[PDB]
């Protein structure tokens, strides 16, 4: 599915995403923004490693999560890839929880850096209810 701004913004909210490890929930929008276009079924296939991105994160399957056709690949949020696929994010939002529970956390995902870090992102929540 591809979500509403402000009905993913309450979504991420009640699934306890709002300052997880000290990440506002507008830098979580910004992120799922600039990923997916709030888009549970993306995917980006990466052929310089043979690694595909799933899902509104677009978490990458080379650490993350098994989709059994990366090589050297490994699964460190214990999921199947399908289970970042699916309309209902929890799996997805467990899954971003445990990526940014590593060291560099929000910053794990290469595109926050470009398009969201040292940004203004409250606009992704304008209106809410968040
Ligand atoms: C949290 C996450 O999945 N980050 C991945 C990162 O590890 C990978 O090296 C980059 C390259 O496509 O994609 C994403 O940023």
């Amino acid at each position: 599915k591809v979500f509403e701004r402000c009905e993913l913004a309450r979504t991420l909210k009640r699934l306890g995403m709002d300052g997880y490890r000290g990440i506002s929930l507008a830098n979580w929008m910004c992120l799922a923004k600039w990923e997916s276009g709030y888009n549970t079924r993306a995917t980006n296939y990466n052929a310089g490693d043979r690694s595909t991105d799933y899902g509104i994160f677009q978490i990458n399957s080379r650490y993350w999560c098994n989709d059994g056709k990366t090589p050297g690949a490994v699964n460190a949020c214990h999921l199947s890839c399908s289970a970042l696929l699916q309309d209902n994010i929890a799996d997805a939002v467990a899954c971003a929880k445990r990526v940014v529970r590593d060291p560099q956390g929000i910053r794990a995902w290469v595109a926050w850096r470009n398009r969201c870090q040292n940004r203004d992102v409250r606009q992704y929540v304008q209106g809410c209810g968040v």
